[PDB]
């Protein structure tokens, strides 16, 4: 309990919260924890892979990493299902999907040791740490640390399945015809 009962607005104590005040994982896939190394600082969250996750100095991207640098859209995360790699294979993996950094500002946004050259695209992992910009000259970095908290379906529950297989892929689908606008 918590009310008398049905007044504020109405139902059981907080409502059981049906809708709830409270939701957290409602649609959230990633976290984005931006540290102080970064201009930005504190945490991100791209709902369930929002596809695409747009990033960069223009608020019209699914997100905002205000920094000049940025040339709007500065960088481009996307998501999409896993596709088993094309060829062989035993267990596919229908479903799940996987995430897709791609830069397609001006500039070059990467992905821990990934350097993208605008228009480019690539994967992304748990614990990935971004980097939306890079200007060692005047001192301008953006750290950022991709944490996936969900995982549910997530391919490979988010976690880089490997050792050193995965460079920057460059653009594709003309940004899927639709990051293509930014």
């Amino acid at each position: 309990e918590a009310e008398t009962r049905e007044q504020k607005l109405l139902h059981s104590n907080n409502t059981e919260n049906v809708k709830s005040s409270k939701k957290k994982g409602n649609g959230r896939f990633l976290t984005l924890k931006p540290l102080p190394d970064s201009i930005i600082q504190e945490s991100l969250e791209i709902q369930q892979g929002v596809n695409p996750f747009f990033i960069g100095r223009s608020e019209d991207c699914n997100c905002k990493i205000e920094d000049n640098r940025l040339s709007r859209v500065h960088c481009f995360i996307f998501k999409k299902r896993h596709a088993v790699g094309k060829s062989m294979y035993e267990s596919p993996a229908q479903g799940l999907d996987d995430i897709w950094y791609c830069h397609t500002g001006t500039n070059v946004s990467y992905l821990n040791n990934n350097r993208m050259i605008q228009g480019t695209k690539f994967l992304l992992q748990d614990g990935d740490e971004i980097k939306i910009i890079w200007d060692k000259n005047n001192k301008f970095v953006i750290g950022f640390k991709v944490e996936i908290n969900d995982t549910t379906g997530l391919f490979n529950e988010g976690l880089g399945m490997l050792q050193e297989q995965r460079v920057v892929l460059k653009q594709t689908a003309e940004e899927k015809d639709l990051v293509k606008k930014l």
